[PDB]
Formats: structure tokens, sequence, C-alpha cells
RNA sequence: GCUAAACCUAGCCCCAAACCCACUCCACCUUACUACCAGACAACCUUAGCCAAACCAUUUACCCAAAUAAAGUAUAGGCGAUAGAAAUUGAAACCUGGCGCAAUAGAUAUAGUACCGCAAGGGAAAGAUGAAAAAUUAUAACCAAGCAUAAUAUAGCAAGGACUAACCCCUAUACCUUCUGCAUAAUGAAUUAACUAGAAAUAACUUUGCAAGGAGAGCCAAAGCUAAGACCCCCGAAACCAGACGAGCUACCUAAGAACAGCUAAAAGAGCACACCCGUCUAUGUAGCAAAAUAGUGGGAAGAUUUAUAGGUAGAGGCGACAAACCUACCGAGCCUGGUGAUAGCUGGUUGUCCAAGAUAGAAUCUUAGUUCAACUUUAAAUUUGCCCACAGAACCCUCUAAAUCCCCUUGUAAAUUUAACUGUUAGUCCAAAGAGGAACAGCUCUUUGGACACUAGGAAAAAACCUUGUAGAGAGAGUAAAAAAUUUAACACCCAUAGUAGGCCUAAAAGCAGCCACCAAUUAAGAAAGCGUUCAAGCUCAACACCCACUACCUAAAAAAUCCCAAACAUAUAACUGAACUCCUCACACCCAAUUGGACCAAUCUAUCACCCUAUAGAAGAACUAAUGUUAGUAUAAGUAACAUGAAAACAUUCUCCUCCGCAUAAGCCUGCGUCAGAUUAAAAUGAACUGACAAUUAACAGCCCAAUAUCUACAAUCAACCAACAAGUCAUUAUUACCCUCACUGUCAACCCAACACAGGCAUGCUCAUAAGGAAAGGUUAAAAAAAGUAAAAGGAACUCGGCAAAUCUUACCCCGCCUGUUUACCAAAAACAUCACCUCUAGCAUCACCAGUAUUAGAGGCACCGCCUGCCCAGUGACACAUGUUUAACGGCCGCGGUACCCUAACCGUGCAAAGGUAGCAUAAUCACUUGUUCCUUAAAUAGGGACCUGUAUGAAUGGCUCCACGAGGGUUCAGCUGUCUCUUACUUUUAACCAGUGAAAUUGACCUGCCCGUGAAGAGGCGGGCAUAACACAGCAAGACGAGAAGACCCUAUGGAGCUUUAAUUUAUUAAUGCAAACAGUACCAAACCUGCAUUAAAAAUUUCGGUUGGGGCGACCUCGGAGCAGAACCCAACCUCCGAGCAGUACAUGCUAAGACUUCACCAGUCAAAGCGAACUACUAUACUCAAUUGAUCCAAUAACUUGACCAACGGAACAAGUUACCCUAGGGAUAACAGCGCAAUCCUAUUCUAGAGUCCAUAUCAACAAUAGGGUUUACGACCUCGAUGUUGGAUCAGGACAUCCCGAUGGUGCAGCCGCUAUUAAAGGUUCGUUUGUUCAACGAUUAAAGUCCUACGUGAUCUGAGUUCAGACCGGAGUAAUCCAGGUCGGUUUCUAUCUACUUUCAAAUUCCUCCCUGUACGAAAGGACAAGAGAAAUAAGGCCUACUUCACAAAGCGCCUUCCCCCGUAAAUGAUAUCAUCUCAACUUAGUAUUAUACCCACACCCACCCAAGAACAGGGUUUGU
RNA sequence: UGGUAUAUAGUUUAAACAAAACGAAUGAUUUCGACUCAUUAAAUUAUGAUAAUCAUAUUUACCAACCA
RNA sequence: UAGGGAAUAGUUUAAAAAACAGCUGACUUUCAAUCAGCAGAUGGAGGUUCAAUUCCUCCUUCCCUAACCA
């Protein structure tokens, strides 16, 4: 009977992302595979681990993954960050975590093909 | 032992072969089956649609002249669904058979007959001996249901365990379907027999053959190829189209006919009133007399009347005084056949045995009742890891610094992934936990983690979701698991008090105690005062001393609903026992999940070959029925029930009694259908007969069946036809000339009769009779209960009944609304205010040989309004029409304002301003007119939501969508005087019918099975069937209607379906058709130019056609929403919902290598799409965090179109997008849904109600006589909501009548406490449910108001108790009006008039709770107690009444061998809340859940009933039957 | 019963610390008056809290309603 | 309860203008009319934009519509 209201609140209805890490500590990758997604940078590209447009960060070598916390050094063209340092007491460092690609394979081998 | 059972032929089916194709005579296209006369009418012309496309709109296979192959190829196509060649290639061919049926099969077939239908058309059923029936006292018996032989004994899904024993004991909630879940009161089923339902490609698997080849040309082939085997149901709509058949009903019309007494007036669409026509109201009837009737009452009855006969108009239609009427007994558009096995995402159904595995995140979708992908699940195969998991490791911003997860060697385990091939599931329930919404309600809704259920067992009482427990068998063995409710409450001090001082101040006063300051001091000891109190004072307590032991607790305070409480019981014998399908023991072992899937066996039948008292191995298939409101047949149940029938006596000769609705004849129709003989047949009836067989019969004068030609003639009604007067202007006639001498044939003739399925209470024209000279019988017999039906009479009253004077009686006044009037309509729920109508007005048309019309603008046609009377106002902006250059037109569609201010208020002549085409004019007005509204006032009634007359901005009155008056009329609606009455107070008596009993005959719906109880509880939420209790030998008959969610009709309300149809339109598409115009074509004439018809191509109208009308949704509608991104819910890998909470997007800017290419990866839970990228080529570069731009989303598939190419194109925003389609249905239809609303129940308790706790405040003071705020704690289930659990193959919904059952939260009556209780009246609380709780006016009302009363006119529940008991005023279909909305169809919380209420009782229950009675008033006490006065009791006692219950007839009254009330008689106990004594714990006191005493209690008292084979028969104050009483009154 | 509004001099009426208006008085003015002008008197429904705002009950207004 | 629209000088309208009203004068014996001058406005709050009656958002007042079916 009582006709009421609706809701004024729109839109929403997005959906998931699938983002997150995909290779764990101790895991092998091939070079190429992606080890993690993300929108912000929650994990840093170190040794060997490269990152694209949007923050999505490759393995650049075949070999075992490894986290670490360094200490972080920004860019001097990048002004947030430096604005940033530039007011910490003198004393603090930051740290950020970082991702790694240890090689497990070398370059190559010298291979005997003739004797002239 | 009956009923029955059983059979093998009749023939039929599919092929082959072969082309096929008459006859005695007579008759047959007119009314077919009819001997015989003047004619000329003639045949051809695209099928459409269902359906598919999941809608639909282009489109959607249908032999078309050779099997195979080419080939499902080329090609076509909303390039979707699907459709689909050819060139070319090139085979075989002996009718006489059957792994076909065998009487529900096979042809429908014993036959297109019987029968149904006007017609087209539809369309059955069944038989059974034997060699011989010229062997018929024959052919044995044994078998379904149903019965009989032979009824029954506490108790219960009917059995099982058993047992000496049938029953008694113990255990046990029918089946199918459908669901989250059914004993469910959800579906289907009476039962027996028979019949009745999974059809196939692709690929793959399995088993042979051959093998780089296979195959009996085509084709395939990187082990393939050939062959085989093995997988895809049944019934059902409303509809659509084509072609036939129908106007003997009905609607309208044509031709020529018929009927209408009597009276009044004599003029009549006049009145009274028969025949006749209609069908107003009431009752009855409701499977009937009747698929629309009967009785009574009513309307009309010389006209717009009624009616017989023949003919005409036919479904894309007709007809229509429009009711969406009627067109052969369901017309929003007929019937039949066919397309057609229409379609159905929907319901129902789906047939042998046994084992095994087996419950599922989600995305898209005109999609959420479905489907596809994924996920889960199954089988086969290959391979190697899967599950469990150690450290280490995974973010800052930030609020819960969460439980946890992710990753993961070891370890303990045995699974996992991949490949191949598939189906089903994709409508979820509770519990725990984390949260969201709601109300920190819901058996509520939405997500997440886990569990259980949808499988077994045990337990929690019964029990889907809680606990215990799972792997299957036998056992008269054992050990265990879970598993039983505990608690009982409030005593408390005694004793004593002098003084500075009335401290100071304030104050009228302030003295311990209104306020401010101080708060010192006397006495052994006592506050310049802690609580009451005083106007201020007085006055009473507390703190003090003394005395000596109060020598305490300071942890909680209640309870009430409705049929009947609910196991029975128990305080004291030594913790162990009982207890499963768990586990052990002896033996055995494939032997307990829906859908789905895999596998092992198999009945019968046919065929091949065996076999040979009924089998084997194989191959085949119409291969298996406890369920489809299934089909046919048989037989039960209801049920020997409902219902049906014959006037009397007698010599069967006749007579008597009573009806007379008639009767006789003709027409029509029918066709031998009560004549004789006979009968085994038949009626209720083993004389009669309408049935069977045979025989006979209706005789023409009545009637029917007619006529030579040509030309020609036919002005003057009828009505007693004469006066007379009319309009509606009428039914009757010849002559001339020619031709023409035979004559009585043929047919109908009966009856008790036709149309309605009937030997039907219906329908049926005319003449005479008009109450009969003709024709008929209401009672089978008895009894004389209820209820019911039809009548008669009724004391006193006289509408108090009721929605209403319905009905009945009686014979009557006045008024209002609507419509003028007679008239017409929804055959079968509406007769009316709706339609028509005289009159008025608008529009169109200047004319002839089939309508209008044989007419000509004083005409005709299309429409509106509605006689008359007074009137019909303003607007042409918009739409339309006309005219076309403006323009014209509203008696065309339609429309006809607002703001602010001013005479005290109200109001505004007036002032200011804006808008419009014009601004609602006259009039009327609380209306039939949205709501407010029961508006105000007068009349009317004792009392008025009624009615009438007025007042009235009515903001939604209003003028031919006609407005306002006024005669007459009305089965219209409303009010009323008077009278009348059984309508009512308040019923009663009698008669008939029915009824019951006897006799005869003999239905229907219904039916899972039944060995068919009550209470409470439980439960799919309302139990005869479950749990706990109570009750209980068996059995008929008659009554009742509370229940069996009783019977009946697959709900008509509501929702759903990409289901239908009707109507409307500014929905989409289209103009075939029709009309007009233009061009062309055709055609001619003297640079100009050609009539029309016809054809083609365009344009514009008209009138139509086809198709659709999205979804989500705490039902639908309205509103809102539909794609993308960020945050929270979701704290820590990923993921996660709500019509949840917040913020945003549909770009912009910079580059111009935002160039080419390419490993490896992520991915919004599928696909599609989307994302990140090393190296490399080529560039750039030595500075630019440059080598995939900044930016969060910043977006759109395929086809198609444009384009030379590159490339571009949709707010396809319903954003995975249909190339293009809206409304309405109450005229509606179908399929379903309790998956989904409205009534009811259930849950919940916000709202509502009540109580308690707290003590601010009010009450002069005074918190608790009384009332009560802010809040708190519980309870109730009467309101309004919320939820969606049972029911939509039906749970009938308001109020009232009837009968009431129950709760107490008591309205009166009773007993008590308190009072701001003197008394009389009251307020408040405790206890009490035995008894009682009025009549009236208006309203449909419940309520409410009012009038008069009462001791009181209680609150609630019982499916808002009760419709198989009633009522239908209201609500709530189909008709209609008003206002409003809309272009219209149509619609509204609106108002108004009208509108069909079925049921024969099978079961349960009940049908004498036998018998104590309640209250008011009067007198008296008493003018007493009380009291200033006014005023005015209780108790005791007495008397008289009312009601109720139970009886009776002396009188009265209705009546009369009797029954009744209006009359008379009788009527008997109590209830418990408290108030008081004695007296301990606690030596006072204290009514004591202390022992005890009293007010103060009934084994409720007693009363009633109490014997028993004379009993055939009769009588009765006894009674339905039976029974009972009497007969010492059995001629 | 329900909620929704409600209140201001004696009345009438904006607004609460109280504004204007009718009437009253007073003068100014006129030969005297009316008008006019000026001046004066005159009020917040009352109860409890915030401290002047919410409540509290009244007060009259205002619409709501058995049901099928 | 739901939804749409509106708010401009004291008043009524317009896309920051007019009209009156008001104030100041002239004309008139006087008033009115007339003539000549002067003033006054974007409900409220918040935000974008250099700039907002003119782009959005919430609140107040008022208006209009719907509030249905059994
Ligand atoms: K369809
Ligand atoms: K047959
Ligand atoms: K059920
Ligand atoms: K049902
Ligand atoms: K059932
Ligand atoms: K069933
Ligand atoms: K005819
Ligand atoms: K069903
Ligand atoms: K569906
Ligand atoms: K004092
Ligand atoms: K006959
Ligand atoms: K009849
Ligand atoms: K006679
Ligand atoms: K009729
Ligand atoms: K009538
Ligand atoms: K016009
Ligand atoms: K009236
Ligand atoms: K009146
Ligand atoms: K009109
Ligand atoms: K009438
Ligand atoms: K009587
Ligand atoms: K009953
Ligand atoms: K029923
Ligand atoms: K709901
Ligand atoms: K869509
Ligand atoms: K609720
Ligand atoms: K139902
Ligand atoms: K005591
Ligand atoms: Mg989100
Ligand atoms: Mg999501
Ligand atoms: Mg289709
Ligand atoms: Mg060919
Ligand atoms: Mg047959
Ligand atoms: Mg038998
Ligand atoms: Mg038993
Ligand atoms: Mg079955
Ligand atoms: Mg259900
Ligand atoms: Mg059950
Ligand atoms: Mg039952
Ligand atoms: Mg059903
Ligand atoms: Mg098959
Ligand atoms: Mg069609
Ligand atoms: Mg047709
Ligand atoms: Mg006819
Ligand atoms: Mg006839
Ligand atoms: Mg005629
Ligand atoms: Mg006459
Ligand atoms: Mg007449
Ligand atoms: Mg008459
Ligand atoms: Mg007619
Ligand atoms: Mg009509
Ligand atoms: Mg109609
Ligand atoms: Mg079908
Ligand atoms: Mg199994
Ligand atoms: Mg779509
Ligand atoms: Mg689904
Ligand atoms: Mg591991
Ligand atoms: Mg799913
Ligand atoms: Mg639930
Ligand atoms: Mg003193
Ligand atoms: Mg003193
Ligand atoms: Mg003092
Ligand atoms: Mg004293
Ligand atoms: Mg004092
Ligand atoms: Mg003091
Ligand atoms: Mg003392
Ligand atoms: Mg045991
Ligand atoms: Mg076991
Ligand atoms: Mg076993
Ligand atoms: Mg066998
Ligand atoms: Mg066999
Ligand atoms: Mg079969
Ligand atoms: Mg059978
Ligand atoms: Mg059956
Ligand atoms: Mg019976
Ligand atoms: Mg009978
Ligand atoms: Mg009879
Ligand atoms: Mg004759
Ligand atoms: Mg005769
Ligand atoms: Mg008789
Ligand atoms: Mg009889
Ligand atoms: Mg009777
Ligand atoms: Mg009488
Ligand atoms: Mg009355
Ligand atoms: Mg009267
Ligand atoms: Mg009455
Ligand atoms: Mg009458
Ligand atoms: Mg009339
Ligand atoms: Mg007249
Ligand atoms: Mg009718
Ligand atoms: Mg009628
Ligand atoms: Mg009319
Ligand atoms: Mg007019
Ligand atoms: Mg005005
Ligand atoms: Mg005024
Ligand atoms: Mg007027
Ligand atoms: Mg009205
Ligand atoms: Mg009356
Ligand atoms: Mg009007
Ligand atoms: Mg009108
Ligand atoms: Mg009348
Ligand atoms: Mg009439
Ligand atoms: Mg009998
Ligand atoms: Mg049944
Ligand atoms: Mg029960
Ligand atoms: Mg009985
Ligand atoms: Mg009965
Ligand atoms: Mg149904
Ligand atoms: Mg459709
Ligand atoms: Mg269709
Ligand atoms: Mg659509
Ligand atoms: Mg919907
Ligand atoms: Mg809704
Ligand atoms: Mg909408
Ligand atoms: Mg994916
Ligand atoms: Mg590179
Ligand atoms: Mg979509
Ligand atoms: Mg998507
Ligand atoms: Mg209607
Ligand atoms: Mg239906
Ligand atoms: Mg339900
Ligand atoms: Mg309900
Ligand atoms: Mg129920
Ligand atoms: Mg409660
Ligand atoms: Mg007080
Ligand atoms: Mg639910
Ligand atoms: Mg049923
Ligand atoms: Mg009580
Ligand atoms: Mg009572
Ligand atoms: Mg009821
Ligand atoms: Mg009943
Ligand atoms: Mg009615
Ligand atoms: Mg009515
Ligand atoms: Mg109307
Ligand atoms: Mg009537
Ligand atoms: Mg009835
Ligand atoms: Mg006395
Ligand atoms: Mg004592
Ligand atoms: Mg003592
Ligand atoms: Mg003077």
């Amino acid at each position: 009977k009582k006709s009421g209201g609706s809701s004024k609140n729109l839109g929403g209805k997005s959906s998931g992302r699938r983002q997150g890490i995909k290779k764990m500590e101790g895991h092998y990758v091939h070079a190429g595979n992606i080890i993690a997604t993300q929108r912000h940078f929650r994990w840093h590209p170190g040794a060997h681990v490269g990152v694209g447009k949007n923050k999505c960060l490759y393995a650049l070598e075949e070999g075992i993954v490894r986290y670490t916390k360094e200490v972080y050094v920004p860019h001097p063209r990048n002004t947030e960050a430096v604005d940033l340092i530039t007011r910490l007491p003198k004393g603090a460092v930051l740290y950020k975590t970082f991702v790694h690609v240890v090689p497990a394979k070398p370059e190559g081998t010298f291979k005997l093909v003739a004797m002239l």
C-alpha cells in the first residue's frame, strides 16, 4: 500500500581485479613471468625485476623469487618523494619492500667445436 | 454355486504383378428416381496460414519424370534461421510372397449401416458346439473383480514380531506426483480385465577383416580404412488460415393473408378488462415436469400490435429503436472438414530384476518458470604427482593492533593432472560463527566460513536442519555412544531529653527546622539541629548520658486468556545398571541417496537350428504398467436409497363421486404408431398393451392437380355504405378478332399422432362450442412424528418486522429525483435514469431506367439533441473540415485565469499588475455532480446519516457533450398520511403434499484403502490416524448439520507465459484495394493542339491489413534502477550479495617511431573482450628517472553501409546490442502458480493493551485517598503493519438472524481492605464467572448520535464463532448516468440505479448435563442511626411482581372427544477476600506458609427411577418404525 | 481515538528583548467641529527545563479511519 | 509517503530592464492627473568558474500530481 522511496546511491558494481602476488617466496620463474600486479606501489622492483605501465612486476631472468626490506632512495627528479625526505629528522631512513630474482643458470658455456 | 471365463475364424495390412473403365425392362437435374410442349444461365484467375526463427515484420524443405555419385559442393539468405543446384557419371529388375494382425488387434466396416445433426458432416457395437442337431434331457469340471455358501464383539494405514491360541501384548505417521520441506487437511486414483509412452546423426568407444593402403568406380588416408554393435518418449490448449454448410431458432426486410370479447368515450400509438403477446416482484424448483419451468402477482392488449405461410440478406460477413444484442440451446464473433500428430520454456504421465559411482563457485541472456558456457558429477584411457604441510616469505595509508588464509620441504597417506566422450544439476532449508538491512522483530531478507538435511539408525515426548552414529546379510550373544531440571524468599531495639538562646541578620512574623552568616558554649551527658509538625509558636522523634549484650541482613522480591489440569508416583539399603543398524563375537558378504551416469542378468513373442510334458544357442522386436480428473468393457459403493404409479363398489353388466386445464374439425407435421387373431414380450400390474408375428384397412361429391394466341381495357377504397368524417390513400372488373364438339383420369383420406433425447407440468396457426351433448381422474395401502412445501383461521396490539410494508391483507394521501409521453433492449442473473421517439438544428446532393426512385431541394441521404414553455451566453488561437490569397466555421472536436492591497473582522463597488483565442454568461446548486459531509437552518418523528423547502465560489455545476421550469405518463428510484393485516411482539391449531411403515419398480454425483473416538501437545504452522493421557461389548432405524480444510466446476480475483484474442490510436510497417490528380501510352485537327474509356509509372487522401506492447521488483502497479571505475561492508592471498552505505566516469592534454616484430606471462571466476612485456629490426640519444606517453573509469560485437586504399559509422544507455512495432479490456479466453498478492490461519510484537519498579510533580499542607512525567522490568496477542510457511485440479469473503461454547482484564447482583468514607451518593484495590446483561428513530453498516428504560445495558476469543441452517442491503463481473482523467478505447480509494446464493448426509460428533433460582420494587424498621442544616441508611421482618426452568387445561382465549397461550400451578445449599483470640522462634508484642482457636463450609442434601415371555389380535391420554400401557371391555 | 497547526496591548495584527492598526486620552489646528498631524496609556495560553529553546499538558482550528 | 516545478526592488512582470508604489520638485487657490528628477532587487547555505539570476548540491516556504487492484 504505502509506497516507499528509492535508494539514491548508484554504481559500486565493479568486480574484483584479481591482483596481488602471483609468485611467492622461493618460487621458480621464467623470464617474462608476472610476479605481482598492483594498483599502487606495494612491492617495489629489485634485481632482475621489471615494472610496466600499471606497476606490474615481471621477471627479467630465470631464477628464484626473493622478497627483502631495503633502504628507499628516490630519484632526484621525483619531486613528491624528494620533498618528503628533506622534511625527515636527521637520522631517519625510509624502508620499502623489494622483490628480486636470483638467477639460476649462467649466461652460457664455452664448448669445443673444432680442432684446426 | 451364480455372474462369468476360455476359443479361430471372418476378414484385414504391406509388397509384387497387371493400367483402368457398364448393361433385363421402367424411373431419375421439376420437390431427383416424376411418361408428353417455344428455349437460348453457362467452364478457366498467384493458395493462405499454423509452424521455425526461441517475439516478429524479409525469410522458413513439400514427388514432378533415372537409383548411385558429383554434394549438402557451387550458390542463395533479417549472409540469421535455414534453403540449395547443374555440368558430368551411370545400375538393376523371375506376380502369385510375409521373423505382418488375429475380434479393444488388423480396414471405420457384420457398415458408411444403426444412431446423432436443419445442413455440410460425424459415426458405432458385435461372432465362437459337433463328423452329424434328420444326434439339443447338449460341449464335464477347475480361473478376474463382484456376490453367495458364511454379518458382527474394546484398540486404531490393519500389518509385522510372534504365540499353545484368531484377537488381546509389543513395534509401526498408505502410494504416486510435486517440493527447501508432505501422515499432511497439496495432486491423481471405486475396483477388475485389456489397451496405453525414447524414434536418429556427428564424433568417439568396443569387437572382426585387410593394411600404407582400405572400400564390390564415387570416398577417405602423415595407421588408416571397411563392417557391425550400442544414445535422443506420450496425452493436452485458447488460437490462425483455406474451402464447404447454415436465416424451419433468432435479428431486419419482401409478397400475399389472419386475429383482437364486453364496458367507457366514441376523437385516440386513450382508459378498465378476456382471448392473445410480454415477463415486474415473490415462493417453489436447481441431474427439474423444464439444458430457463410451475403457481400467484403483474405490463400491454385497434397498434411502432400479435401471428401462420413462402422468399431474401452468411462469417474479412450479415442484421441491429447499440444490449458489443442476435445469426439452430457457452458468438468480443458461427458450424463442419482440412492444413493438423498446429504450437505450448507450462501441468500431468512415462511399464522387468540386481549392483555400483553420484548434491554443483559463478557469467551472459526481452534473461531470472528457460537455455549456453564454466563449475560439480559419470565412464574409458594416458601419465605423474595430489592431499596433509617446517622454517623463511606476502604495505603503506590506517579504527576495531581479529579468528584465519596464501605459499610450503618433511611426514602420514593414495590420489591427482592430462586426453577422449556425455548427460543431469544452475526455483535451498535450518543450526553455529563474522556481518549488512529491518525494529540489536520475524520460522524475515541478503553475503561469507563450516555443519546437517534432501540416505540409514539411536536419542531430545511427537520431530527434515540440534546431539550420537555411518557401508549394508543371518544370530532367541556381548561391550558401549548420545541420552532424565533444578530451585522456595523480607520480624526487630529498649531507654531517655534540662539550659545561655526566640544565636545573629532578613522578614508582617522566621522561636533547632522559608532563606544568608556563624555553628561557639552550661551540666557527668544532649547537633545554634537529622526527620515530622506550628500562620509564627507549641508539640512528636533521632543523634547524647545512664541502664546493659537489640549482641540482625544490607547478595535476588509478582503475575493473568479463551474445548479439559495433564503420565502415574517418590525425599533415607552403600555409582552401577539400562541403552543403536557404532564395535566385538559365530558364519557369510557386490546386496540402503534424488536427478544423472556405468555395469551384470532376464519374462514372454517371432525367426534360424536344436529340443520334444516346454527347453538350448543365437538373430530380431507393436518386447513387460499399483497411478496420466487416461481409452473401452464388466461389476461394486452411494442403495434396495432418491424417485415413479391405479377415484369407489359390484353381478365386470353397470352405477356412484369428483374434475372439466377443455373439446370436435381444418392446416401443418408425422407415416400404420391401443383394429382382429396369437404371444415366452410389456406397463407398478403373470384383464390391458402403445412391444413382437400374422391378418385386415382410408373408396369423392371435400381438397389438390387448371386455362389457346395477339392487341386492347381497367381515375372515383373499405368500414351493415346510406347520412357523416377521414388519411396512413387502399385485396377483387374487360373488349376486339382468330382458334376450339372426346369429357369425370390421377393423387391426399388410418391413429391415442407434430417440435422438445422420454408415453416430458414446455412450444404449437385457424373455425365452431363459451360451458359443454364432448373429453377426463388429484388418493398403490396404511399410519397421521420432526423438518420442509401449499393453504385456511386467530385473543390484545397494528409495521414495534425488515436494507426495504418483501410477503399477506386491504383498496389509499401527498411529495421529490430521473426520463416528456405509447414504444424498444441484455432468448438463459440487469426492463432501467439506458435506446428510439414527435420537435429543433448541422452537414451533403441540381439528378432518371435494378437500391435512394419509377422520386427531383416544402426532396433525398449522413448525423446530433430530444415534445412543448423561457433560453441556448463568450472563444476560430490549437486540431479538424471547407475555401485556398488573405480566410470561414463551434447546435464541429474542444475551451471558457491569477497575484497583491483597501471599508475593525468576513467581504471588496474600488486600486495596481500580468497572462490568454476567450476568461464559466443567464440559470441551477450539498445535487444521481471527487473529497471535505451526518455542511447550516426551517418543516417532518418521542427520537431522523432518510425525505421536503431554503441558504450555498460548486476552485471538479452550467447552457443541443443542451441548461432551467411545467402538464400527463412510469411493474423506474426515494419519502409519506390513513387504513390494512401473523411482518413482528410470539406463536398456535387444522387440512393437503411430503413424510415414515407394507408391497411392486428402481437412478445420480461421490468413493486410495479403512478395523473411520475425546482432551492437550506436536507437526508443511488448524490431526479419527504422531506423542502423553482419558474412553471403549456388538448392531439397525429415525433425526441434526459442528467437522471430515465435505461434494460439485484443473479459481472467473492476483501474478507469471518472449501464450491468445477484441477494441482504440499522433505504436511500427504497407497501399495491394478504392478514389482523385499528374505524366506517359492511345487518338486528331487548324505556329497552336486533341474529348473520355483502357493500360503503365508516380503523388495525395480514403478505407483497411499485418505485428508488438522490455526486465529487475520482500506480489504486481506507481516511483526508482539497467554499462564502466574507486572506497566500505569484505581488518591479513584471490573471490563474495542486498531497491546496502559514499564518491565518480561517457573526457582532456602532450606527442607524431602512440613505427615493425617477437620469447614468456596475467585475466573480473565461462566464451567474447581486456592487460603487462625481455630480446630483435629500425629510430632517437651522450641532459630529459627517455627505448610500450600523462590519465581510474573516460566505453559498443557481428551483419551491413561509405571508401581507390588507409580507414570511418549507433545515448544499439534495455549499454553481449532483435534492422524497423504503442495503449486498453469489468466482454474476455487458455496454460500454469499457493514458486506470488487479496480473506482466514501461523510467525513476529514496532504499534496497541495491562501490571510492577522508580518518587519529580499535582492534590490547601501531605509522593503513594486519587492522578502522574523522564525512564526501567516483565507479560498479553483484541488494532494497524511487517513476513510469505499451508491452501489458487476453490479454505465462499461485510453486517445481521438462529444457537450459542469459552476466558476474566467484573457492567449489575455477592463478600472484603483503604479513602481527602459523617450519612445518602462516589473514587480505589482484593476475591468471585453460579445467574443476568432492554426496546426503539436515521444509517448496508460494525461503530456512532439521539429517544425512552434498566440492578446492569461489560470487555474479548471461538476460520473478524456459526451461509452442505437462513438472509444479500453492502462489497464484488456483464447494463447505465454524474463529475473528473485520457486524442480515443477505457479508467477512477468517487457517488448513483439494477443485478441466479446448488447439494437426496457415507463417516465422526450430538439428539432428557433427570430434580436446590436469580433479581427489582413496595410496606415496615424510620423520618430511626448519621447530621449545623439540607438530607437520609444497613440488618431483621412482611408482601407483591418480573425473568428463567419444569408442568398443566378448571375457567378465559385460539379452539373443541384434543392440542395451545394471551391463561394457571410449583420452584429447596454453599464458596474464603479478610476480620479477630491464645501464643513461641525473639520470656513484651505478634491472627500462625509456628504448633493452635473462631467467624467457616456440604462424602452438595435429599428427591426421581427400581417387578417381567399372557401378548396372535384389538384399543390407547404411548408412538416415525420398534418399544410401551390396557383387554376381569377377544360381537 | 489519531496526528497536524494553534495563541502578542481592550480588541486588531508584524514579530518574541516587543513593531504597527482600530478605539481611548491629550494637545496642535478651526468661529466651533470633522479630517489630519503629534503625543500618551495599553500585551506576548499559562506550566517545567536550555537559558529565553526545546518539552509539558490545555486551547480552540485542521484533515484521518470497521469491513467485504 | 512518493514525485515535478517555482522563489528577482515594497508590489507585479522581463532577460539585471520596465511599470507603478515611494521620495524631491514644477504646474494648480488646493489635491488629483500630467511634466521633470532620485533612489531602491537576484529565499537560504555550500562549491566550480577570472567572472554564475544564467553550471551543480542540500535546507526552508509554497504550489501541482500520485497515493491503485483483489
Ligand atoms: K509466439
Ligand atoms: K471399429
Ligand atoms: K500441504
Ligand atoms: K487443493
Ligand atoms: K491427499
Ligand atoms: K499424482
Ligand atoms: K428465409
Ligand atoms: K502440479
Ligand atoms: K522460461
Ligand atoms: K526560622
Ligand atoms: K405418425
Ligand atoms: K416443462
Ligand atoms: K363425458
Ligand atoms: K425479448
Ligand atoms: K418495465
Ligand atoms: K480553426
Ligand atoms: K439534499
Ligand atoms: K436539509
Ligand atoms: K459540444
Ligand atoms: K418503469
Ligand atoms: K391455536
Ligand atoms: K456437518
Ligand atoms: K471442497
Ligand atoms: K512481502
Ligand atoms: K538487454
Ligand atoms: K513483524
Ligand atoms: K486459493
Ligand atoms: K512475630
Ligand atoms: Mg565494490
Ligand atoms: Mg560483483
Ligand atoms: Mg517464431
Ligand atoms: Mg544431373
Ligand atoms: Mg475392429
Ligand atoms: Mg473370484
Ligand atoms: Mg496397539
Ligand atoms: Mg509410477
Ligand atoms: Mg511450497
Ligand atoms: Mg513428515
Ligand atoms: Mg484425514
Ligand atoms: Mg497444485
Ligand atoms: Mg535410437
Ligand atoms: Mg499470424
Ligand atoms: Mg477466412
Ligand atoms: Mg424465415
Ligand atoms: Mg417459426
Ligand atoms: Mg409487406
Ligand atoms: Mg376491443
Ligand atoms: Mg391503448
Ligand atoms: Mg391499458
Ligand atoms: Mg427490434
Ligand atoms: Mg452501450
Ligand atoms: Mg459495454
Ligand atoms: Mg505437444
Ligand atoms: Mg552407492
Ligand atoms: Mg537483448
Ligand atoms: Mg537461473
Ligand atoms: Mg607440497
Ligand atoms: Mg551456478
Ligand atoms: Mg529463512
Ligand atoms: Mg540552644
Ligand atoms: Mg533571633
Ligand atoms: Mg534561624
Ligand atoms: Mg521545640
Ligand atoms: Mg518552619
Ligand atoms: Mg545548618
Ligand atoms: Mg535517643
Ligand atoms: Mg544392546
Ligand atoms: Mg557396521
Ligand atoms: Mg559387508
Ligand atoms: Mg529361461
Ligand atoms: Mg531367447
Ligand atoms: Mg509396449
Ligand atoms: Mg491392468
Ligand atoms: Mg488408469
Ligand atoms: Mg441414505
Ligand atoms: Mg420418498
Ligand atoms: Mg401421485
Ligand atoms: Mg371438387
Ligand atoms: Mg379423418
Ligand atoms: Mg391418480
Ligand atoms: Mg402414497
Ligand atoms: Mg412440521
Ligand atoms: Mg390477530
Ligand atoms: Mg422500524
Ligand atoms: Mg403507517
Ligand atoms: Mg428492528
Ligand atoms: Mg406486495
Ligand atoms: Mg420513459
Ligand atoms: Mg403529453
Ligand atoms: Mg436477462
Ligand atoms: Mg428480468
Ligand atoms: Mg435518451
Ligand atoms: Mg453553447
Ligand atoms: Mg483579490
Ligand atoms: Mg483590511
Ligand atoms: Mg455565475
Ligand atoms: Mg461531492
Ligand atoms: Mg425508515
Ligand atoms: Mg464542465
Ligand atoms: Mg457536464
Ligand atoms: Mg411513480
Ligand atoms: Mg411503458
Ligand atoms: Mg419400498
Ligand atoms: Mg477425489
Ligand atoms: Mg492440534
Ligand atoms: Mg444415521
Ligand atoms: Mg439436510
Ligand atoms: Mg488452475
Ligand atoms: Mg506472443
Ligand atoms: Mg503466435
Ligand atoms: Mg520491445
Ligand atoms: Mg515483471
Ligand atoms: Mg512492490
Ligand atoms: Mg515506471
Ligand atoms: Mg579467466
Ligand atoms: Mg626492447
Ligand atoms: Mg545486457
Ligand atoms: Mg561484462
Ligand atoms: Mg461495466
Ligand atoms: Mg483459467
Ligand atoms: Mg508460499
Ligand atoms: Mg494474512
Ligand atoms: Mg487453515
Ligand atoms: Mg510478546
Ligand atoms: Mg506538591
Ligand atoms: Mg524465502
Ligand atoms: Mg481438492
Ligand atoms: Mg479477578
Ligand atoms: Mg456470562
Ligand atoms: Mg467469520
Ligand atoms: Mg458451514
Ligand atoms: Mg444488491
Ligand atoms: Mg447497489
Ligand atoms: Mg462521463
Ligand atoms: Mg427490478
Ligand atoms: Mg443455501
Ligand atoms: Mg430493610
Ligand atoms: Mg494478644
Ligand atoms: Mg507472650
Ligand atoms: Mg483661535
